[PDB]
């Protein structure tokens, strides 16, 4: 019965960057679907912990800098120690730096690439090793962007990193699908989170964007709950290496 | 609670081409999720009806040639009369004609285009009118192909029609998303149905294709149940105009 | 010496719809590169004839409705009787019909599809047969659109046809590369022609679109001269089945 | 007269990595079209220098590690001193590291990303600054890959970097089009160079890839001469932010 395929009871999901915004939404969604949650954040995600534990699920809160690739194994080991296994990885921890491309600093390049693509590859590798050890497959959900498809402006390292995310998602699937590992990505559209706060404070810019969203509204963290559960579940077993836009029709227009 | 967002109880899904293979799978999946089913087929979908009614769901079987666009309004009227509303359309009715491109007949062009793209647009229009009347949104799921992305050989009208499907899915979303109508597409990979019967019976070709599917297996009708329920449900509300490959990694490789 | 590769001395190019706008530009550019031209038009291309003749090149002006696929063989026969051979085809003849998708008529569907995709496939076939008879390969250049990539609004049959063009270009290359035939496409951006007459008049819409073209200007027929000569020449021999956007950065933004 | 638009007489082109294979091919093609050449290489490009000077063009041979981004400014300063201006940049310097994704080392990540994407961005930035100082626009040609579109296997940092190249090409076009700068990319297919030596030695794998190239042949450095001249010339002025596959139909199949 197909509805059972979406049920994540007994599963363990590790989500990086789930104190706020989109990551918090995905953590709560996965928990509502039955997952126990391992968070990796720079600060204790108090609100997310409250919401997850209110569902009767467990939350293991790890505090770490995801850009430090030497630390990833330890994060996964803690998760495996508590729950016995890790089944789902959501590589949501990311940053953005805005600066004219002609002036763009090496720091704004390195900081963004280090987190948005390098740490994503290496955390995926770390968790995939654990999936292979367990022998029961696994799910990796990367977070792409509209700037995986379009160039944008003033964010060269962001566009580079997010375009790279879409590419490496393909390669990871190619190599690991044979182990029952599904590596896919979600490309959120224009979502009303802290990352579009400047844009939305400008009435004229805000309307310019909104009028180009067919759905006629901004995305919210809630909009990623269903897509993330879907991609984390057996309901999407023959989807692999693919980026799904959750954009209210942005790319369609 | 997100699992409720996948639940299609109380919904009515109209699926064209559901006597066999992929269409049969999607109809059964939708029924398993709670949908009553309206079928449109050239012949009685006897097995599909048995399976749907075994779930305790209703099945209205309409017999018609989907290529006859003047007949669509009546099909939808009959669906609406029987159930009170139609909530989901799956445009699966399709054919393929194989012939060297240099020799390709006008018949093998027209027959494929009339069904695979023309009737898809006009049936979508017909149902969209009903969605707008009802005022509770709606879902359209078109069926794309790997040949929406790649050219293939000996099937010009199929490649044309399925590439067109991907495009027109975008435009339908652009115009109708404001009414809470989601128009998306599923692009199946190489699936174990009658359409690949000759390919799968040739062990050389078969192995050559399988070796380029990361999943290392053919797709099955059951692999479309989850994705179709997802795209027919509230769990995908902010996905619009988009084509999701269900291909075992084919496009990623 | 690489500049010799762009030289089309002694070539014969058949361009459909070259009385004005983009088709006129491409015909003139092909003529400047050394081509004699065969035009196929609904109205006599008087201006194009003058400009091609002024270069010292020959222009055979054929008059026909390109949607009539039964007439294609004759058109190529006429070209071969006059010039002895055909080396290059540009499938530029096309139309657009604007009407709300929910209201879209069968007429506005059929008229656009018959010309923009059906006649393109069948003319390509007809010329390909001639290329094969001659035994020295050939070039086909189809005309895609930004609406091969994006959905747009109020033009379902145009989006369908132009998306189909991009796809069928791939299949033609796959099947006919073995006959030494290159089949590629040009996707013009927003070009200043009769098509964008409404848009460019509307001052508010015009500014809104121009501000989203990185080049900051509308495209011109002149902008397709270089690209069409490139794709018609030996300088692009290892490009096949591919669509090249000539769009001032539209898709990049 | 359109053939004059391909002529690069009086132009200066800086090509990184042009001692062998594809980079050599593009340097020679640009020189054949009229360009004086500035090379940046690890080793002295003896054969390339001989071939460029034999055409009667100048070759300034600079020796540097392109990954050292602090060194870029001086490289461009020397080019500007020696020729008075730089008009064209080809970012060809790159590497590849093959290792199973599950074992992939940090070194094999960093070395590839540092050269293939980081240095490409910063060298582009460095030259763009000079294009702006000069006030006469400029051309940048980046080198993408089939692995900008597909995932491949055992080369996660290569796929990441080349996917990033395709993305950042879009952003560079968006931001720098206002300075009269075109930024585009060439995606070579499977080319017979050092980089495909092993593949082409193994006759089983060699044939099966060859069978999936519609052209029926490996690409060669000479295949990039025409497309690079085209993208370096006024003939491609309304092309910006776009990637052109030179792949014998690989992506089409």
């Amino acid at each position: 019965m197909i509805l059972n395929s979406f049920d994540l009871q007994g599963k363990v999901a590790l989500i990086t960057g789930c104190d706020t915004g989109l990551g918090q939404g995905m953590a709560i969604g996965l928990a509502q679907a039955g997952c126990d949650i391992v968070g990796v954040n720079i600060v204790e995600p108090k609100d997310t912990i409250e919401k997850v534990t209110a569902l009767g699920r467990r939350f293991l809160s790890l505090t770490a800098d995801m850009s430090n690739v030497s630390g990833h194994a330890e994060l996964v080991e803690k998760a495996v120690a508590e729950f016995g296994h890790v089944d789902i990885l959501v590589n949501n921890a990311g940053i953005i730096r805005r600066e004219d491309a002609i002036e763009f600093s090496e720091k704004n390049w390195d900081d963004v690439m280090n987190l948005n693509i390098k740490s994503v590859f290496f955390m995926s590798q770390t968790v995939a090793r654990q999936f292979i050890k367990q022998g029961k497959g696994g799910k990796i959900i990367n977070i792409a962007s509209m700037l995986s498809f379009q160039g944008g402006i003033r964010v060269p390292s962001y566009t580079a990193s997010k375009s790279a995310v879409m590419g490496v998602t393909r390669l990871m699937a190619n190599e690991w699908a044979k182990h029952g590992i599904n590596v896919n990505a979600i490309a959120p559209g224009y979502m009303a989170t802290n990352n579009t706060q400047q844009l939305r404070a400008d009435e004229e810019r805000s309307k310019e964007i909104l009028d180009r969203i067919p759905a006629g509204r901004w995305g919210l963290p809630q909009d990623l709950m269903g897509p993330s559960v879907f991609l984390a579940s057996s309901a999407s077993d023959y989807i692999n290496g693919y980026t799904i836009a959750v954009d209210g029709g942005w790319l369609a227009r």
